[PDB]
């Protein structure tokens, strides 16, 4: 019902019994407190609008998929895309107050994976790690997400700008199934995905969930469902991997729906010129596998041709550089010159 929160938590691995099991780093404050586990959602009245970007140093996320602060992302992708990746990427080049990432995992690798990935981070004193391996119980993997998702709003109440991690939410809900299988999963997902958010008295938690995916990124009633209740939803494609496209991640298959409300004009033009000229790449692209493209022929194919490394080298990015809002804007501007 009830596990620690505060400073004192931070370089802390936190087991999903809210016990302090490892530690990657060690901070200097000792604050430890206690509330209760299972928040209340904020009022309506207490939320406030979003409207502030969260930068998060990708190009490809600041300039077509533009978070804000307070949103809850769903991050969309099948073994082998890089997902773990990508949430180092948006852990080290974000510009959080504070990081909790919450492991609904299996394997005690995957744990020490982050593990070992944060004790060599840069926001390392910043960053608190709850984890539930497949050795626990199906009660102990769902408090694992709510023992994070606590952990995250009393540092919101505290006035910080906190992103949460929860990986993952397939894994969460096949837990939370068997929960009720003893006495939308029940539903009891919804309260658990409405609790981030940034609060007029308060800071902010912006939120990220992966959703697990099959095959040829087959969205079961899993995935469906949890794309409906978030504002918005990254897609990492298992083509655009083999391609070697890092991140692979499918912009036109992928949308924030606060992307209007947290850039301005100048920004939202460009972003949808880019659109466009993805969108006329990709009729290319089906035009060259139908072998149906010969140089000169068309003067518009020719130009979009010539398009394709500028906007190849823009979309990928490795993984340990960031970029500021401004490089990302004058880079996407020389794009679509």
């Amino acid at each position: 019902l009830h596990t620690q929160v505060g400073r004192g938590l931070l370089g802390a691995v936190v087991n999903p019994l809210g016990e302090v099991t490892d530690k990657f780093a060690v901070t200097d404050n000792s604050e430890i407190l206690y509330r209760p586990v299972d928040n209340a959602p904020p009022l309506y009245s207490e939320r406030a609008a979003i409207e502030k970007p969260f930068l998060t140093g990708i190009k490809v996320i600041d300039s077509l998929l533009t978070c804000g602060e307070g949103q809850r992302m769903g991050i969309f992708a099948s073994a082998g895309c890089g997902k773990t990746f990508l949430m180092n990427m948006l852990i080290e080049h974000s510009g959080a107050d504070i990081y909790v990432i919450g492991l609904i995992g299996e394997r005690g690798r995957e744990v020490t994976e982050t593990v070992d990935y944060l004790k060599n981070s840069e926001k390392k004193s910043r960053c608190v790690l709850v984890y539930a391996t497949s050795d626990y119980s199906s009660v102990d993997r769902c408090n694992a997400a709510y023992i994070a998702t606590a952990i995250a709003e009393f540092f919101r109440t505290e006035g910080h700008k906190v992103a949460l991690f929860i990986d993952s939410l397939t894994r969460y809900a096949r837990a939370l199934r068997d929960v009720a299988l003893a006495a939308s999963v029940f539903d009891s997902l919804p309260r658990l995905l409405e609790r981030p958010g940034k609060l007029k008295a308060g800071g902010s938690i912006t939120a990220f969930y992966t959703v697990l995916l099959e095959d040829d990124d087959f969205a079961d009633p899993l995935a469906e469902e949890v794309r409906s209740i978030l504002d918005g939803h990254i897609y990492l494609s298992r083509n655009l991997a083999q391609k070697g496209q890092f991140p692979a991640i499918d912009s036109l298959k992928s949308i924030s729906r606060v992307f209007t409300q947290v850039v301005d004009e100048k920004h939202r033009i460009m972003a949808a010129a880019f659109r466009e000229l993805l969108s006329e790449i990709e009729e290319l692209r089906t035009i060259i596998d139908f072998g149906e493209y010969k140089p000169g022929e068309n003067a518009s194919q020719d130009k979009i041709y010539n398009k394709i490394s500028v906007v190849e080298s823009f979309l990928k990015q490795d993984y340990r550089l960031g970029f500021t809002y401004e490089q990302t804007m004058e880079l996407i501007g020389e794009t679509i010159r």
